[PDB]
């Protein structure tokens, strides 16, 4: 229902990035549009990948969701939305088998499906294979002290040709960077968790050869490779390399995840600097560093079957190596083996690999670059962009017009709560959002 | 939305009980005049002076068994207002609910809900009047034929006699208690359904030693029987069952398929035989079968006895295994009942205090209910024969088209076992609104 | 520490088949004459080369499905060395189990431990050993009465015969396939019983996409339609059951008070009418049915067939339920059956590489086995007849006292449900032994 | 088959205390001395309780061990020993029964009767009502300048009266004493959990009464208490007071819980101060200020029903205060309640209670006290006892025979890991202590 803009005009809002959080802006403002749910702007949505995808390199056969599917792109927001999980299901003629499931948590293939689904309906207003390299201040009238529009230029992923599009408002949503230890060198051989589907088949084609595989971290993303690998390459010889004494478990608990609830941003907002600091660390278990204890005990009992073969631990097929980091990675000349060098984690072994899988977790911090020809417009003292409450960056207003801003999303958790980077309050987020930024043009 | 319709005038249609059956009909038809998501002479009339759902078996921590999302509408249209989730959204409940991580609300809950759907439609609906007759009305002094229904209520406070004239009518009326023939009349003798409304009234203190005997090994049996424990911690409770034990309720995923939706239409277009076949080995998923885990933890209150007493005999709570009852034996209010038991292969003495009766229920009511009309069904038959789309074959040559009569819950036998149940009412309303007021609303 | 007899000895008992009912009593017999708990001349004859505990259906990933409590010799003595738990402790493995906090360990893991004690037995076992007959004998010229048997044995890889004379026998000789009456023979047809050890043989290249079948709905053609996934990827697997689904098995705890060990006196006293009743209301702990948590896991697997695509009759892996099966046809050089299906209700075709054949297991086979002893039966017997003791009746003027037959495994119709399980094996053994040495022990 | 030992005679050993410690000690010398097992000391255990009991203040309904029962008292070190759980079932008739139970984790209740039937057959070498006040060193040639034994003074519960026992070796192995914040006044309504089940019932005699009763805290005692007070005390008001935000779920993760293995006290103690300082931090979560999931959810589903009642916390009759701590408490005068006042527990609100449950966990200092008058003879520069691998602690050679030593059990987590103090490791730590104690001895 959204219409396109043409290329050229000037945009109301541009959102760099089309993953759930700007997909949950565009269904928030679909339904804000509905005289059924209710009391056009020029939008447009840019967005590298091809297609709609959701984290595509960790897409492991049996990955779940973990978080109930009532935490959709819609239903906390309005459970009468057209852009729910169950009405998904119920146009899909699958409405009635998923309920004899019972479970709250779909697999992550499902899920895409389900955000590819409201992704299609947005396809007018999209333009994917666009990569924005860069924001630049516009000028309505050149010799205007004030910043009233902005450039942003994109890159075709295909071509390379650059692409410029103008709008008075920006949205950043694109989500993470792969995090590699400063101490790696680059190689193809070693890949981030996040590429670990779309490019480790690549290299190591052979499914029966008895490659060696390295894993290094204990995250989730950790333990669905490690336990993947195991399966996707039956002989292989898989190690588990953690700097920790063992995998530990994600905190599922109840009142603990009440930090997630929508309505507690505005009191998480408003905390000191030294009080949201201190509760990110302490509710830290809740996603960071963690596991779901069903998968690390799927794993344990892996682990146990091979003892039952072979009590000698060092002669297992498949070995986690705890409290050890990688000190040198040897990864010269033809030969397909890199040799990885381990040392103690605590305040040498040697491995030959064929393939390390990095999965040491993601920065949330490359809107910094993205912003850099926008940044002098910040007010003076700033290092960083600083959002407030309605996600809207602080400008300086002598140098930027009211009419025009740039807002942040999912990159926020350190002012906006642990919530911030998950899929737990976008519905939510995505009405506050329409209302910040259209509000009174609806009206 | 639903306009109340005067006493006096010819109503489309009449529907006997506003329970959960009855109340999706209004629901569907409130959702069929909905323009988000696409008026008729309709009355509702219920004996209880409000919408309650079993209350007499509203247990503390009883829960339902059956998952949320076959609430009143969500199978019909996600996106109805009527929706077990929006109703939590309109409560501000929806996120509490989410970390409860549960697809099965307390019943006590689930009550609250459909109160919730049923107060939309007060103005349709007479409480506290219980329908004992309805009669054939011919419009025509000079036909015989036979083309509206008066329908017959009593007001259970004043007494007085009401008469509503319809077009059609509905009968969903659910169950009536079943009980063992031969039973003395006795105010002590219970059944299940009026457990939670007529046992604390008879057994006024909690803290007395009552003896209390229970007859069933169904859902209602167990649940009465682990919350008579709690209730009456001094009691000395007896569970009788003609069966060895207590057997768990079937939740099976492929065997649970026959409570779709759309299984309506291949269970009703079966032989009378192959249905009777089908619902006999089905029947482990609803009937004489208690829900695992309640049978777990009476297990687990039985085996704390044996710790502290060996001999079985002796405890405060137990179960008499393979027993009948011969007969119930009193000899006014000055003495205990006594129940005498021998086996139930092709003995004991019990004296009691109370015995609740839980022993299920027969849904045979609408044959005394239409006695006054039945004579306008086909030659021969003696039972209403609903056809697929629930009216009951009436002879064309005794009743016009204009005027029909339906059957709610009922329907077993030629519907499936989900007709009594919640499983289909979301869908089943639908289609009643489309038998019934289809034309009407297309005109 | 059961010493071996001579082979040409008379011994005290013979024990026909050494699976873990012949193990409990070995172990039995073991604790019964150890003073630290608490010698016979004592043989096992079995036809496999060593222990092995339904090596057919050691499927990855299956697991006991019965608490290790009921293990070979806990419920009846807790201190026995052959526990689960001490065999743990003696593998270095028992806080690495007790960290897995569950009571049922893979198959291949119980296996291993009745390996373990089954080892320690080794002086008096022979392996390789097919009893083929069970003779009577009558060690005095004069009398007409049998005092003893002889048990007759053809060598698996030899052929040759072995006759052993022995005054009291134990058959316990487990199950034999059952296969459906209008099944033809073919090598792509094999039972549940034989799918580890002959289909890879049969399919050989695990890439292949073939097209498998599996009749029945049983706890094993589950197991095999789920690893057939697995191990063929690219397969095309089809259930074939003439019920409408897979229902689940009932774990639940009050109906599983039937396998105590304490409940077979009760259970042998009642009549046969009622015993028989019984044993069908009680079906669903046992037979035709499929642990929950692996219906829910097949189910999710057809789920996400369904996220992919939503007819299900293009799917990879589809169940068909309410057929039979009428007519195979297999004559010819092609690969592939054609299996005739129609509905079980008192035309569909399915070409196939091979058809798993899940249909459970008959426990008959000692009455071919002791057909050569059975007119020593009372008159009007067409079954061997077990005392509650297990021993079968025997005509008084026929036979002596001093001599015997004993039952162990077939025995559900007079002893109940846990009669072919591991549940009673600990306390049975500990029985046995009394019933069969208890005289000769005091 | 252990027998008594004459009073006034020189054990060979002395135990203060007849918890699981001692008793896992008796247990593994009767073992040690079983020809079957393995192919008699004067020994003498002193108990201050009457009978063996476990925790018996915190007995509360429903409440469960927090370990399998494999890791009993005997298993672990040989599982063939008659002091084996199973056997102790067998015993008792019960083992086929808890076998049906499917369960890991015993009631408490039962768990005490296992080991009370355990401690019953050392009834000829254990002193009960015998609480030991101090142990004094002994000289045989009082003119020689090397101590040699010990003196254990104890005072008889009935009677006071001072008794005193020779030893060449004592094991203190007394548990823990109920830590209480020292901000709290001394009060009959202040009640520490580890006397909860025998002392609130002696203050609160009407269980009908709705009291106001908070509890302090937020670890496994606080969360029992909170949830039982509210079946115990069906109109009551509780409140739970916790400096935290939420309570915190117990790390029961399998690769985590290695810790608790008996063989890894040989790698945890073979470790630096700063790396087992470190460890016992990581894996704090294991053990303290934690609740069991299951019971957070219960108490969480609790709550939730409060909601569906009423949903402002505020009128909730069972409420849970978060981030708060305790500043002041009014407790003198005739009034029934105290006043509590509390402030935010962050870098004016005030509760009127008839009692205050101090759920604040337990301190493993008593020892210090019992040694004080022989902390003379530790090495010239310590302050504190120094126990080694096998939990003997240092003395000084020149003022101590080699044939003289105290050993400490239960109180060794800094050294030993966090299994010390639990059941954890008792089967195998009561074999290593009979060689070191005995095995010369018995050699
Ligand atoms: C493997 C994995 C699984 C997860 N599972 C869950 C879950 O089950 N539940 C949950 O609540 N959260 C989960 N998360 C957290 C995750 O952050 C959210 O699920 C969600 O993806 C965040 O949405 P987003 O739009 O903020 O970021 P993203 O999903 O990362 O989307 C960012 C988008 O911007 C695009 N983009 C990036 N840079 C540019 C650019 N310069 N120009 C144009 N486009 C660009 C990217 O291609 C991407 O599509 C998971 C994270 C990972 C890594
Ligand atoms: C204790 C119990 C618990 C259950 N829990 C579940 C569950 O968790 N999930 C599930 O799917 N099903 C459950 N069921 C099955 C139950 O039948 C349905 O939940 C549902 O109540 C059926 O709805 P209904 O409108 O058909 O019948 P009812 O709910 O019985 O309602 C019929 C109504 O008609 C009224 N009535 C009867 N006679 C007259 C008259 N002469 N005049 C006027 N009014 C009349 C009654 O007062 C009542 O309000 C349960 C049943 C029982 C007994
Ligand atoms: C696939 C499968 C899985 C099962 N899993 C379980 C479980 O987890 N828990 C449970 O309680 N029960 C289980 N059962 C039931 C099973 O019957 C028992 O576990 C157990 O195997 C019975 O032991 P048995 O010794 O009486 O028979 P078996 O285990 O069958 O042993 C019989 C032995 O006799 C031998 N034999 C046969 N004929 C001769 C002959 N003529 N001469 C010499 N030797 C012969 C056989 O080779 C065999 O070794 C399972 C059954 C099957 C088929
Ligand atoms: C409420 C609670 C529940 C617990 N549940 C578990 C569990 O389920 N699993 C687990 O692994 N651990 C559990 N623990 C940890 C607990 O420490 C162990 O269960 C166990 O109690 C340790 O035994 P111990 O003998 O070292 O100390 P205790 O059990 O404390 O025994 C110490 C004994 O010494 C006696 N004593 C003290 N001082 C003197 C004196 N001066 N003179 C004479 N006698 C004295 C006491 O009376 C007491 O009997 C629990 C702890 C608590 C508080
Ligand atoms: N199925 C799903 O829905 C799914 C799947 C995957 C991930 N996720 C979510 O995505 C988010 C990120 O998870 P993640 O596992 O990818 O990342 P993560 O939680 O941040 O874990 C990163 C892991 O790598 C380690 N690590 C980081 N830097 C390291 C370094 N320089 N050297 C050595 N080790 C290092 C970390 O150890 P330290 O803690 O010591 O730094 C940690 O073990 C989580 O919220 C996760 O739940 C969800
Ligand atoms: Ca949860
Ligand atoms: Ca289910
Ligand atoms: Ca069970
Ligand atoms: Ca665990």
């Amino acid at each position: 229902r959204l219409r396109s803009t043409p290329q050229d005009e000037l945009h109301d809002l541009l959102c760099v990035g089309f993953g759930p959080a700007s997909l949950a802006i565009a269904i928030a403002l679909h339904d804000a549009l509905d005289p059924r749910l209710n009391k056009q702007p020029k939008i447009c949505f840019l967005e590298r990948q091809k297609q709609f995808a959701w984290h595509s390199g960790m897409l492991v056969p049996g990955s779940k969701m973990q978080i109930s599917f009532i935490k959709d792109l819609a239903t906390l927001r309005d459970p009468r939305s057209s852009f729910t999980f169950l009405n998904y299901l119920h146009q899909k003629g699958r409405l009635i088998h998923f309920t004899n499931l019972s479970t709250f948590l779909p697999a992550r293939l499902e899920f895409e499906d389900y955000m590819r689904w409201c992704a299609q309906q947005f396809s007018d207003v999209v333009a994917y294979g666009e990569e924005v390299v860069e924001v630049i201040p516009g000028k309505s009238d050149p010799s205007s002290s004030v910043v009233d529009f902005f450039t942003v230029r994109s890159r075709n992923v295909e071509t390379g040709e650059i692409s410029a599009r103008r709008t008075r408002k920006v949205v950043i949503a694109i989500g993470g960077t792969a995090k590699m230890p400063s101490g790696l060198p680059q190689d193809p051989r070693i890949i981030h968790s996040s590429k670990y589907c779309t490019t480790l088949p690549a290299l190591l084609k052979d499914k029966s050869k008895p490659y060696n595989i390295a894993v290094l971290g204990s995250g989730q993303s950790a333990a669905e490779i490690f336990h993947d690998l195991q399966k996707r390459y039956p002989n292989s010889r898989t190690t588990l390399i953690m700097r920790d004494s063992a995998m530990r478990p994600s905190d599922d608990s109840p009142f603990v995840n009440e930090i997630f609830n929508p309505e507690r941003v505005d009191k998480f907002y408003s905390q000191s600097a030294a009080e949201r600091q201190r509760s990110l660390l302490a509710d830290k278990a809740t996603n960071y560093s963690v596991v779901r204890l069903e998968l690390i005990e799927e794993i344990y009992n892996d682990m146990y079957l091979q003892r039952v073969k072979n009590p000698d631990e060092t002669q297992w097929q498949h070995r986690i190596l705890p409290e050890r980091k990688i000190t040198r990675v040897e990864h010269h000349g033809p030969q397909s083996r890199m040799r990885i060098h381990l040392k103690s984690s605590k305040p040498k072994e040697t491995l030959e690999v064929d393939a390390l899988m990095v999965a040491t977790g993601y920065n949330r911090n490359a809107h910094e670059r993205l912003l850099s020809k926008v940044q002098h417009l910040r007010p003076t003292g700033q290092d960083q962009w600083k959002p407030h409450r309605d996600y809207r960056v602080e400008m300086d207003p002598s140098k930027v017009s009211s009419e025009a801003g740039i807002w942040l999303q999912g990159c926020n958790e350190r002012t906006h709560g642990l919530s911030d980077s998950l899929l737990s309050v976008l519905a939510v987020r995505g009405g506050e959002m329409v209302q910040s930024i259209f509000g009174e043009q609806l009206e």
